[PDB]
């Protein structure tokens, strides 16, 4: 893999605003945090602070509407941000870059229309994704040009898919409507993911309690079988609830990890009581099972297909809605949407190019 590969950025947004691009991350060779310019040259961040201090302006001019621009991506792991009209405000902590946190009303970027893609380019190739784990906002498609010349892309919404997602969220009772951040003139900016919905109080900690209690009941009397390694189908852990705790035993008979009854933040964020540091792979499987609400219906996890996902009346509706509106049915609606390979990521071992397309607000 060469030192850099070209990233073609195409503006199909139909919007008149100028685009600012940021390529922010960590340089492979040095492990330093910083930014890369259009040439692919790396610029380490200056020293940050506690409290965090302002980052220098790392923007690259993005493509005008109907045109594309190319930047070189070095071996680097990070994000390509793009913002419409306004420049983003980044700050630097002791340990480096602070990521935006627009669930906070006071975040400097709360009112800015922006999104990002996540990528890693290294000696083993390119991984590049479309993600909705934090929010659903300005739409985009990512792609790779593979060694053999073939292309792969993902992240593209169906026609009407952008407004379709908001309209579906607004009509979902229980607090999902309060995920939507709407401008003064009624223009939608973004919808927060449900993890941040729990944080902001849009959704209660208890929103999944009834389903979770049904799962814990079911697996008090019968086994939950988790086979968490896709390439090792014979490796199984057996889960059973006793004393209110879901305990997993390995083939040797040892209890290897245990789960307390999870809450909404744990499920939606794939963290806390569902932390995924042998526990990690098991937790990952359970996380996807709770978000897709398949644990009750299918005691042999993970699911072998998507047919039974999101059928419960209370489920991760944000993830359900986004998947339903994606052209290829794939999305990153929650952190472990990669379970069963349903995530909007593409990769190649010998890339030579990538793409980011700013999509229309349709
Ligand atoms: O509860 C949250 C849980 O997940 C968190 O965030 C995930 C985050 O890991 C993520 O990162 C993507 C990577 O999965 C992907 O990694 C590639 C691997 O698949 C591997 O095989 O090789 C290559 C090269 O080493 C890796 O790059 O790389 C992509 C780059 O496109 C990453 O974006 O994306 C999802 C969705 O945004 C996040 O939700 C968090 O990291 C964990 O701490 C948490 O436990």
């Amino acid at each position: 893999v060469p030192a850099t590969i070209p990233l073609t950025i195409t503006n199909n947004s139909g919007r008149a605003e100028q685009i600012h691009i940021y390529n922010l991350g960590t340089e492979l060779s040095s492990g330093r945090q910083g930014w890369a310019d259009a040439s692919g040259a790396f610029h380490p961040w200056p020293a940050g602070g506690n409290p965090p201090t302002p980052a220098p302006d790392a923007s690259i001019p993005g493509p005008a509407p109907g045109r594309s621009t190319t930047i070189q991506i070095p071996k680097f792991s990070g994000r390509i941000y793009f913002s419409y009209g306004r420049k983003m405000e980044f700050r630097l902590t002791t340990g480096g870059l602070v990521q935006p946190a627009v669930q906070n009303p006071t975040d400097p970027n709360r009112d800015i229309l922006f999104n990002w893609s996540e990528y890693t380019l290294n000696d083993s190739g390119l991984w590049i994704n479309s993600t909705q784990v934090d929010m659903f906002s300005a739409p985009y498609t990512v792609g790779v040009r593979r060694g053999d010349g073939t292309t792969l892309s993902t992240g593209k919404l169906r026609p009407g898919g952008y407004n379709g997602v908001f309209n579906a969220l607004r009509g979902q009772s229980g607090g999902w409507a309060n995920l939507i951040q709407t401008r003064s003139d009624g223009t939608v900016l973004r919808a927060l993911s449900p993890l941040y919905g729990v944080e902001t109080g849009a959704l209660p900690a208890s929103v999944m309690d009834d389903y979770i209690n049904r799962v814990w009941n079911k697996y008090t009397g019968t086994d939950l079988i988790v086979t968490p390694f896709a390439d090792r189908p014979d490796v199984r852990y057996t889960g059973r609830v006793s004393g209110g705790v879901l305990r997993f035993t390995d083939g040797s008979g040892a209890v290897v990890t245990t789960f307390q009854k999870p809450d909404a933040s744990s499920v939606f964020g794939c963290h806390r009581l569902l932390d995924a540091p042998v526990r990690g792979p098991i937790s990952r499987t359970l996380c996807a099972g709770f978000n897709r609400t398949t644990l009750l219906a299918n005691p042999h996890q993970p699911d072998r297909s998507a047919a039974g996902f999101y059928q419960e009346p209370v489920t991760n509706h944000y993830a359900r809605i986004i998947h339903a509106h994606m052209a290829d049915g794939k999305a990153y609606g929650f952190a472990f949407d990669d379970v069963g390979h349903h995530e909007s990521l593409v990769h190649d071992g010998d890339p030579r190019g990538a793409s980011l397309t700013l999509d229309p607000f349709d």
